[PDB]
């Protein structure tokens, strides 16, 4: 029932988040380990395009602090967008 | 082909550029342009908001600073905000 490009894209991002968050527990958050697996499965084949290796490495490092904490949808979206801005030709040129 | 996460981000980039590729820097969107984008792309889910005041605040801020600009991160944060106020996955409605 998504009726615009933005709604279709958001539905895809929710569905991917839920594929990892929906196995058990609270569906509204990912564990740090669930998030690491998602990012590698969904974005791993563009990491090599990064314009800032240190910044991308820092992302996978910060997901080892608060190891027992959670990642909500806003934090997830922000990280996907950060990786996209480091790796996608629209922003890298 | 690419993952659904990459497909979704490519769609969000294309929509951002459709409104940002008219004037100035393609990497920023005026807040007045963003208002038009959000209304066209998400307007038909605004009746589902759990927090009308929160939705109204977004638009009040866009009207007050229509000539200011947002980057891609600020754009996707606002889309995620509205999605979390209106989409059943979050609202339970």
């Amino acid at each position: 029932m998504a009726t615009s490009d933005t709604q279709k894209a958001m539905a895809m991002l929710i569905a991917t988040f839920h594929k990892y968050s929906g196995k058990e527990g609270d569906k509204l958050t990912l564990s740090k380990g669930e998030l690491k697996e998602l990012l590698s499965a969904e974005l791993g084949d563009i990491f090599g395009k990064t314009t800032d290796k240190a910044a991308l490495d820092k992302i996978f490092k910060d997901l080892d602090a608060n190891a027992d904490g959670s990642v909500d949808f806003q934090e997830y979206i922000t990280l996907i967008a950060c990786i996209t801005m480091l790796c996608n030709e629209f922003f890298t040129g």
